């Protein structure tokens, strides 16, 4: 028993991290097979970042201008190209540590682990959720660009995120591994509105089931509700509307605990309307939304 | 910016995990050089665990009874011995993936990453604190025994914890890598009193400095206090007494923010006496104590 914000073991991803330097900028790259992926802003200087013309800036660059280092060995760059906001540096050597991998575009509300890196070296790992507004509330410093988010399915790493920038509000923005930004963000130093965020209802409910599984049952009540009645409460408290698809994904957790989904919805309704009354749930004094129903089942069953 | 419960990259530890089977029990082992370390209760059956005579139980076991598997290759056991509550299985092959390592006995209040494992395979990684009462509030299921806690200093892994058991209260108990239990715990199925726990004051203060560094300054006030006055408050709220040694370790954070340690103590005093008033600090509605002053500086500077 116990419930923690658990990240995937980062080993397979650590073996892919490289340092990419272009001119005076150094950031992280992901070396998979004979290709190194990194944010395209590696080709800019502080003068360029207000409104960069990436096509023009990339034209002034040749293969020999991109310095790629894996630990202490230099990789030879034989090709370079830009795909959306990522650069793809073809190197002459396939990464011997390349794991079985996929590039996936995760959905808002889904979770993933981040391996924060500086100068191609891993510093730490943490679990994140892609916010409904397509930002991530990560922990990143200068030099962290190019650090990636991923999930692991037994031996396969699905890379879902590459870190690009911190918004003036302290939240983080980035791309999928094809270079497409999550959200409306662009890679330039400008004020950028992150949309209105909401709490991931299905994840909060999944976390309430995790609490029941781990002995925390104080919040359970004698009430039930309907999808319609619950959604009126979710509306008032900036929670995502709950659908039958969400109920269906909560099926395994409903079966494990013997607490019907709408009865758990009634517990959530009372917690939203009344607060916690100074009590805690799984060591938290607020409603946690960064655990999916899958994360809860995985952590409560032991999938390796 | 941003602040997360960050674990160390687990790669160096993943390469050490093996499966150890003895009779009908399977748990995890740590393969370092030509030795496999695992909890000694691997030699017991459910009949034995009420009050095991480990010396006698180990006598009925020969090298060939300990089945050690690293992924899919079988290791040949050439020696076995018991050191406190750990078994040391000498194998004929040094682990080629053995990192630079140390065995350390961490102090209560210190933090470390845990790599939860099942059948010698890593499933997840999370950051923990050794509670003042020598328990850890981890996330462990059946088969997790032998999973280890560690810290990483550039290339050196300091192993500090091996998981042994879950107490009837849902908290976790284990040993250092010499087999000595943290706390008064014994490896037998009996009711075992975990002592009164306290909040790690120095860590809460370190986390308040992390909040200031990351823009959360609402809790800062016009007040100061003294070590004596603050310790009276800490006494009432089951917080560890603050000493000049704690003030000294908070020196770097005091210098970074320009907020004197005793002024931060006065903020903590008001938060303890008044609560949060429905507000949050770094995404938490309670006072976090599982970040040391070192963890805060590391996460806020970028040590890899
Ligand atoms: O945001 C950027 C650079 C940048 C500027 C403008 C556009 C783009 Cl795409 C990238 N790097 C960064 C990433 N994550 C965190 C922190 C930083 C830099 C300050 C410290 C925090
Ligand atoms: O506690 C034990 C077995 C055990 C029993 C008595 C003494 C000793 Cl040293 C070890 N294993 C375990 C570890 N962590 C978590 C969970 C479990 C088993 C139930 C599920 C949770």
């Amino acid at each position: 028993s116990g419930f923690r914000k658990m990240a995937f073991p980062s080993g397979k991803v650590e073996g892919c991290m490289v340092q990419v330097t272009c001119g005076t900028t150094t950031l992280n790259g992901l070396w998979l097979d004979d290709v190194v992926y990194c944010p395209r802003h590696v080709i800019c200087t502080s003068e360029d970042m207000l409104n960069p013309n990436y096509e023009d800036l990339l034209i002034r660059k040749s293969n020999h201008n991109f310095l790629v280092q894996a630990g202490n060995v230099q990789l030879r760059v034989i090709g370079h190209s830009m795909q959306n906001c990522v650069l793809k540096l073809k190197v002459d050597t396939a990464n011997p540590k390349t794991p079985k991998y996929k590039f996936v575009r995760i959905q808002p509300g889904q979770t993933f682990s981040v391996l924060a890196c500086y100068n191609g070296s891993p510093s730490g790992v943490y679990q994140c959720a892609m916010r409904p507004n397509f930002t991530i509330k990560g922990s990143f410093l200068n030099g962290s660009c190019g650090s990636v988010g991923f999930n692991i399915d037994y031996d396969c790493v699905s890379f879902c995120y590459m870190h690009h920038m911190e918004l003036p509000t302290g939240v983080h923005a980035g791309t999928d591994l094809e270079g497409n930004f999550y959200g409306p963000f662009v890679d330039r130093q400008t004020a950028q509105a992150a949309g209105t965020d909401t709490t991931i209802t299905v994840n909060v409910l999944a976390w309430l089931y995790a609490a029941v599984i781990n002995g925390d049952r104080w919040f359970l009540n004698r009430f039930t509700t309907t999808l319609n009645d619950f959604n009126l409460v979710a509306m008032k408290y900036n929670y995502e509307p709950l659908t039958q698809d969400h109920v269906d994904i909560l099926g395994p957790l409903s079966a494990q605990t013997g607490i019907a989904v709408l009865d758990m919805c009634a517990s959530l309704k009372e917690l939203l309307q009344n607060g916690m009354n100074g009590r805690t749930i799984l060591g938290s004094a607020l409603l946690e939304d960064e655990f999916t129903p899958f994360d809860v089942v995985r952590q409560c069953s032991g999938v390796t």
